[PDB]
């Protein structure tokens, strides 16, 4: 570490989620120090401004919020300060898989603030009219049935969309137990098995089917107008998405309020597995010439008083205590975003599924060291088995090809 100023006063974060802004201030009256959080952008456009400090040497915070995926790209370089000293028991604190999802090389990295275990929200108006009971989807030949069946409908009915997502396609392959990215060597050797890797294959041949047979909606791009629309017209029956979902159903979907359920992830064989999809963390900056202090903000929000404050303002938990929490185990209504309560999923206990789904995550899923570049191209390679006929397998195998050749010039010694 650089030197480190004795009397701390003030600290920089930089971080895109609004709730930390009313849990800074609370941080701030309890502790006198000030914090100066900035949201310099989000994901991405953060990582930006996190790459040209650290590339000037100067500028960067004291603490970045910092998406599971996009860790290892900073703590792999040495650009955030290793905190598992000052961890010492948290596993017990933390859901599996974002406290799985912030170790890199066996250290601490960052400290959980949300999560995004996988959950299979679906219209049971669609799925009842179409004979499917969402219920009793357990496997993903379930899944692929109730396929069939919703199209079924009518030449416009899919049971879901995908167009092409990197993240998608990462956290199924996560769920069906993939590891195709394994770090070793502490940090210096990348294997990228993505063409052999057991998981993935498993993946690839159960979505290759629906592909093949015309059962998903290739055309509509995640997040556009015409998704959502989708989604309240009935054309796009189900999401299989993480648990973070139901805020943006209810303010961005609000005709099909009462029309939805949630229900755990399909899984190969009806094993006990899941994956997580976004979901983030706070990091300190191993420039950082304020380490402790930096440290305390992130403990108070990821760790201490702040957790109960990040839930109640609509946040998904990373923490096993939050999914049993009395202020939120029991929930059946999600509040919009001015502050109406709206009994989205018709009475049921939604926090009870999503509390499962968090403890059903596998925890040897790994991520690249660049993975913002790796999710950048996939489109590049994935997107002809989309609006063409090429086999995913084949789009992996070129994607693949790219990721070694980027990875070799970056300084890894790539195995295949």
């Amino acid at each position: 570490q650089p030197s480190q100023e004795s009397n701390v006063k003030e600290i920089d974060v930089w971080a895109w989620d609004p709730s930390l802004k009313q849990i800074a201030a609370d941080y701030e009256k309890k502790t006198g120090i000030k914090v100066n959080l900035k949201n310099v952008g989000t994901n991405t456009k953060e990582y930006t401004q996190l790459d040209n400090a650290i590339e000037a040497g100067s500028g960067a915070p004291d603490v970045a919020q910092i998406e599971y995926y996009a860790l290892p790209q900073y703590a792999i370089k040495g650009n955030l300060l290793d905190i598992t000293d000052k961890t010492s028991g948290y596993e017990d604190f933390y859901n599996p898989g974002p406290w799985s999802s912030v170790q890199i090389d066996g250290k601490v990295y960052a400290l959980p603030i949300d999560a995004g275990p996988m959950a299979f929200f679906y219209n049971k108006e669609i799925f009842d009219k179409a004979g499917v009971d969402g219920e009793k989807i357990k496997t993903w030949d379930d899944y692929y049935e109730a396929a069939k069946k919703i199209h079924a409908l009518g030449d416009e009915y899919y049971i879901t969309s995908d167009s092409g997502d990197a993240g998608f396609f990462d956290s199924m392959t996560w769920l069906a137990g993939g590891k195709p990215f394994q770090t070793t060597n502490n940090g210096k050797d990348v294997t990228i098995n993505l063409t052999g890797d057991n998981g993935v294959k498993e993946f690839e041949k159960f979505w290759q089917k629906l592909l093949d047979e015309k059962l998903l909606d290739t055309k509509t791009v995640g997040w556009s107008e015409d998704w959502f629309k989708g989604m309240q017209d009935g054309t796009i029956a189900s999401l299989l998405t993480g648990a973070w979902m139901p805020g943006n159903l209810v303010n961005s979907a609000p005709a099909a309020a009462g029309k939805w359920r949630v229900a755990l992830m399909p899984t190969p064989n009806g094993e006990k597995a899941n994956a997580e999809n976004g979901g983030s963390s706070l990091a300190v900056l191993k420039s950082s010439p304020k380490a402790q202090a930096a440290y305390d903000f992130i403990e108070y929000v990821a760790h201490g008083d702040g957790v109960k404050t990040h839930v109640e303002t609509g946040a998904f938990p990373a923490d096993k205590a939050s999914l049993e929490a009395d202020y939120f185990k029991n929930a059946t209504t999600i509040k919009n975003s001015d502050g109406k309560e709206i009994d989205y999923f018709g009475g049921q206990k939604y926090n009870e599924v999503l509390a499962q789904a968090s403890a059903d995550v596998l925890t040897g899923y790994q991520f690249l060291p660049f993975e913002v570049k790796a999710r950048g191209v996939f489109g590049d390679y994935l997107g002809k088995s989309y609006t063409g006929n090429q086999p995913l397998s084949e789009g992996v195998a070129a994607w693949q090809k790219a990721l070694i050749d980027y990875g070799k010039e970056q300084g890894f010694t790539m195995k295949e």
